[PDB]
């Protein structure tokens, strides 16, 4: 049992993407469209913006769909999202801000997650994303893909 | 094998099988649901075991509907998710036409392997843990409703 989820992993993965591709736009930057796509796992939905924007803007787009960026949950998450995710780096709802002088998760929500911040020179970013090969920090403003986040709290429909 | 990842599918088991089940679980005894999502589609896992046909009606009553499974993946997955109960496959044999078949017409790329199971045995199919396998339309089982979702969890 490796490789078999794996294997299907990958593969349920480019599917769920061409099922669910749009390009539509966000009644902000209004008529302007962006491709975007979307799946669940577990009680989580994640839903990416694939214009490249920066975290700010990551930030506010994920505000205005009724979403909010990606906050990280456990390890176990953390382990699902590398491996379904396409080759890349995405901005999440980890950073630094001010008076609590080190990284909140974009609401001083909870993760149960390990980290470790002496793991992050700043001087390197203020802003947390990810790729297949584990979470990095870069500067909160170059651009990236995003991805929103939503828990499902009762059972779709 | 025997992996870090396997076992991780099973702790992630348990946060959503705790999540969403209905009880307060103070550490008296109960019977209820569950359920989780995967792509684009959530499954009801129902406790209550009941008759096959028993299990299509409560997914009907619940403008869900007894499992159809897509494909092979998503089966992999599921077999290996879930824990080795036995659970209601919607899969069994149609009023008329000499074979197997979705609870449905069936658009499904789970290409049925037909000429090997007994109806002597049984016409329902069911995921037992090992592969599919069919029992007796009225062995009382668990459960699984599913729901394919057109549009973002709204």
């Amino acid at each position: 049992p490796g490789n078999d989820l794996l294997e299907s992993l990958h593969k349920e993965q480019n599917r769920w993407y061409s099922e669910t591709k749009t390009f539509s736009d966000s009644s902000q930057h209004t008529g302007r469209g962006f491709e975007k796509y979307w799946f669940c796992y577990g009680i989580k939905c994640y839903y990416f913006v694939m214009d490249r924007k920066t975290w700010s803007g990551c930030k506010q787009t994920c505000q205005i769909s009724s979403l909010s960026l990606l906050k990280i949950d456990n390890e176990d998450e953390l382990k699902f999202l590398k491996l379904l995710v396409p080759s890349d780096s995405y901005w999440i709802g980890l950073s630094y801000d001010n008076k609590k002088k080190d990284w909140a998760w974009i609401n001083n929500g909870p993760s149960k997650l390990a980290l470790n911040t002496m793991k992050y020179n700043i001087r390197d970013g203020g802003c947390m994303l990810l790729s297949k090969t584990r979470l990095d920090n870069d500067n909160c403003d170059k651009s990236f893909i995003c991805i929103c986040g939503k828990r499902l709290d009762k059972f779709p429909h």
